[PDB]
């Protein structure tokens, strides 16, 4: 298996051209300040392979590089575009990225490498990046021949699947997804992980000082209920203790020893004070993992800054993701969890961080897609929806929703946009299946066109195979037809959720691009650091607060034209925390 290329030893006029694949290879996972350990080129003059050393060393390379008009197809661009941005070199001309393409013709796929793109079309010239290069720790550059070939049958699979892709996508109506929305968004997330985001370290030293005193105590008192000391982690030892030496009763029987899960000790929580210690145990013991010691792992030593990687194609709903640092599963819950956030602050002296985040966004895409009349009224009115809902389903008057009431009709809330069942929300509000059931039907008699809407999309997930986005994502829904009911209820779950999760990841996705443009039209340096939840985070120099407090918030509210207005939180202060 061997393909023809021209092991070049020097960039040529030939390898310029105006239209090509590109291939700038980055075999580290972790691809910030990573080696780039070959470049393939595959154009109309034919195939080429560069030392980056030498190409990288050369001017109209470089220059190539950085034209916009040239315009060059990749797989992942936005890892070679950070990669190349370490060194000082600016990417221009992407005008198609496989792996975008291939996330929005289906985000089911997994589509690890240019491999599995091309299998989506029945390209099988190619190997996969692991045959290459190995798993894990092996993940080994090979030697010139073995490299080269592989990343000129990558730039080469590239060249020849573009048009099918495109095809499909203009078929889908996502051509515009990719090019408008997908593909600008990248050079955006590129920019902000490589600006990368300051850590007090200090402060978040403090913060673990403080946990691991935290932790010491619930450890301490757990033995103290125990009676004896003993590996609260081993869950063999844990087992014992609870099930045999307190006595405790077996919730459900398990083949081997009991079980300690979250769930059985949830439901064993009433017998005995030793279990809420042990949860809270485990809660603080998971902060102080991947919160203290996992964030302080991946800060850079010089600069104190965490640079993290978003994973742009992982999601079915359309929601970016985001790893080392993964800031979106900050527990929030958690008041040290919640504080974790004090450690981020910004890059510069006298500059301030600005967070903006949009209030109930997918129950205002709800209420849009569903056009419930009542949904939409208490949006115009900017009501608290959770006191609203609860006056509906309670039938009571506002002056007699109590905080249990509002605290229960919220969890409704977020179970209705969930495309929960009755037993999911009656395990969330700790009833029974009955009682949450009558909840979801008082819900579905005072909101009508919700109750319509969820019944509509599940069974046009069933005509069509997929349900859509706003801005015409697709998620296939495949198990839809399953007789089993575990499958065939999550597939229906995904058809109720995907619509409001994915049209609301569209929503801010769009945000960020209309931001990006319009704080450089507004001649600000202030930049776009983080994207978590429903939120933007940004930093700018202290003296463009008052111009972003009105800027952020009418970019965010005008990003799409709903039927109810989307409502922007917006706030600034000395740390991420503190944005609020």
């Amino acid at each position: 298996a061997k393909m023809a290329f021209t092991l070049a030893d020097r960039v040529t006029e030939e390898m310029l051209a105006d239209k090509a694949a590109l291939v700038v290879e980055v075999v580290e996972e972790n691809y910030h300040d990573a080696p780039i350990v070959g470049i393939a080129v595959v154009n109309e003059h034919g195939r080429f392979f560069l030392r980056p050393e030498t190409a990288l060393a050369d001017p109209q390379f470089v220059a190539w590089l950085g034209d916009e008009t040239k315009k060059k197809s990749m797989f992942d661009s936005k890892r070679a575009a950070v990669a190349l941005k370490w060194k000082g070199i600016e990417l221009c001309g992407v005008s198609f990225d496989l792996l975008l393409a291939a996330y929005l013709l289906d985000p089911a796929q997994g589509v690890d490498d240019v491999a599995a793109a091309a299998k989506m079309k029945q390209y099988e010239a190619v190997r996969p990046d692991e045959a290459v290069y190995g798993k894990g720790a092996k993940r080994a550059v090979p030697d010139e021949p073995v490299l080269a070939e592989h990343l000129v049958r990558k730039a080469a699979a590239i060249w020849e699947l573009e048009r099918p892709f495109l095809d499909e996508l203009r078929r889908n109506e996502q051509d515009r997804l990719l090019v408008e929305l997908e593909q600008p968004l990248s050079s955006i997330l590129a920019e902000m992980e490589f600006a990368g985001v300051k850590v007090d370290t200090k402060r978040l030293e403090q913060m673990g000082k403080e946990l691991a005193e935290q932790l010491g105590t619930v450890e301490q008192r757990i033995y103290e209920l125990a009676g004896q000391e003993f590996n609260i982690n081993s869950p063999k030892q844990l087992g014992v203790i609870l099930f045999e030496k307190l006595q405790l009763p077996v919730l459900k029987k398990t083949k081997t020893g009991y079980s300690t899960s979250a769930d059985v000790l949830e439901k064993l929580a009433p017998y005995h004070e030793i279990v809420e210690n042990i949860l809270h145990y485990r809660q603080l013991g998971k902060l102080q993992s991947t919160y203290i010691e996992g964030l302080l792992k991946v800060v850079r030593p010089d600069t104190k800054k965490v640079h993290t990687i978003f994973n742009q194609a992982l999601t079915q709903t359309g929601r970016l993701s985001s790893t080392e640092p993964n800031l979106q599963n900050i527990p929030i819950r958690l008041e040290e969890g919640r504080k974790i956030r004090q450690a981020f602050v910004p890059s510069e002296s006298d500059w301030l961080i600005f967070a903006a985040d949009y209030s109930q966004i997918e129950l205002r895409v709800l209420a849009h897609i569903a056009e419930d009349d009542n949904l939409m009224e208490a949006f115009r009115r900017d009501l608290d929806i959770h006191t609203k809902t609860a006056m509906d389903i309670f039938q009571v008057s506002e002056d007699e929703v109590t905080p249990n009431m509002r605290r229960q009709a919220k969890a409704v809330n977020f179970g209705i946009v969930y495309g929960i069942s009755d037993y999911g929300l009656a395990q969330n509000l700790n009833i029974s299946r009955k009682e949450a059931a009558e909840f979801i039907e008082r819900y579905f008699e005072s909101f009508p066109g919700v109750k319509r809407y969820m019944e509509n999309i599940v069974q046009e997930a069933k005509q069509k195979g997929y349900v859509t986005t706003l801005l015409h994502r697709r998620r296939y829904l495949p198990d839809i037809t399953s007789r089993n009911f575990n499958v065939r209820s999550f597939a229906e779950r995904m058809a109720m959720n995907t619509p409001i999760q994915g049209s609301a990841a569209d929503i801010i996705k769009k945000a960020m691009i209309d931001l990006n443009a319009r704080l450089k039209e507004e001649r600000l340096q202030a930049h776009l650091l983080l994207q978590v939840h429903d939120e933007l985070i940004l930093e700018a120099p202290k003296e463009e607060m008052e111009r972003l407090c009105r800027l952020v918030p009418e970019v965010m509210e005008q990003a799409v034209t709903l039927r109810v207005p989307l409502k922007v939180d917006y706030h600034y202060g000395s740390t991420w925390y503190d944005a609020k």
